[PDB]
């Protein structure tokens, strides 16, 4: 995240970290059994980490679990990232406490202009590499489609979003992928890409929750 502030350790409950030896992407906890994160971070052997703020430290409040399974949308594509949403099912169900805590899936689909909580350990420089220890968080807000699609000709679907700033100097970056865009306190978004960080006229691009609730729904429950 860059041009974020520190959230405060487990002010983000539902936000995980997804480790296969060191922490790779980040990932949102819907109940005890489940993390939705972003497709373009899957790999075979992770282990999903819950109530952290550093990632270096064990303080106290954190719960390693490994994943029984993974499963990427049906329909993901990994050169445009069209559909780039996974699910992840835990070995064992989580125990939720203030520390640890599920976020809710959408309703309906968010407006431009609705402000969003972005949070992650991903790179906060832009020109540069610093990555962090505690949990960073963003508020930026939904921006109309039409500017997403100027800043990205022929490469916004349906299923994708931004937010962020045009003029630059907040967004999330490498590092924060497969985490959570959360507004009006429903999760809206996944941290998927964009061009470089924090760069004028190159807002983040975020996986449009709102429109695989029912394949989610569906999928955890049969599997
Ligand atoms: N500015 C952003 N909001 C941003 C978020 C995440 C990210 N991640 C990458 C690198 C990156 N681009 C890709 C493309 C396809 C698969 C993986 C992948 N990782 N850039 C970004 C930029
Ligand atoms: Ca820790
Ligand atoms: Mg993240």
């Amino acid at each position: 995240i860059v041009g974020g502030y520190t959230c405060g350790a487990n002010t983000v409950p539902y936000q995980v970290s997804l480790n296969s030896g060191y922490h790779f992407c980040g990932g949102s906890l819907i109940n005890s059994q489940w993390v939705v994160s972003a497709a373009h971070c899957y790999k075979s052997g992770i282990q999903v980490r819950l109530g952290e703020d550093n990632i270096n430290v064990v303080e106290g409040n954190e719960q390693f679990i490994s994943a029984s399974k993974s499963i990427v949308h049906p329909s993901y594509n990994s050169n445009t990232l069209n559909n780039d949403i996974m699910l992840i099912k835990l070995k064992s169900a989580a125990s939720l406490n203030s520390r640890v805590a599920s976020i809710s899936l959408p309703t309906s689909c968010a407006s431009a202009g609705t402000q969003c909580l972005i949070s992650g350990w991903g790179n906060t420089k832009s020109s540069g590499t610093s990555y962090p220890d505690v949990l960073k968080c963003l508020k930026a807000p939904i921006l109309s489609d039409s500017s997403c699609k100027s800043a990205y000709p022929g490469q916004i679907t349906s299923n994708m979003f931004c937010a962020g700033y045009l003029e630059g100097g907040k967004d999330s970056c490498q590092g924060d992928s497969g985490g959570p865009v959360v507004c009006s306190g429903k999760l809206q978004g996944i941290v998927s890409w964009g061009s470089g960080c924090a760069q004028k006229n190159k807002p983040g691009v975020y996986t449009k929750v709102c429109n695989y609730v029912s394949w989610i729904k569906q999928t955890i429950a049969s599997n």
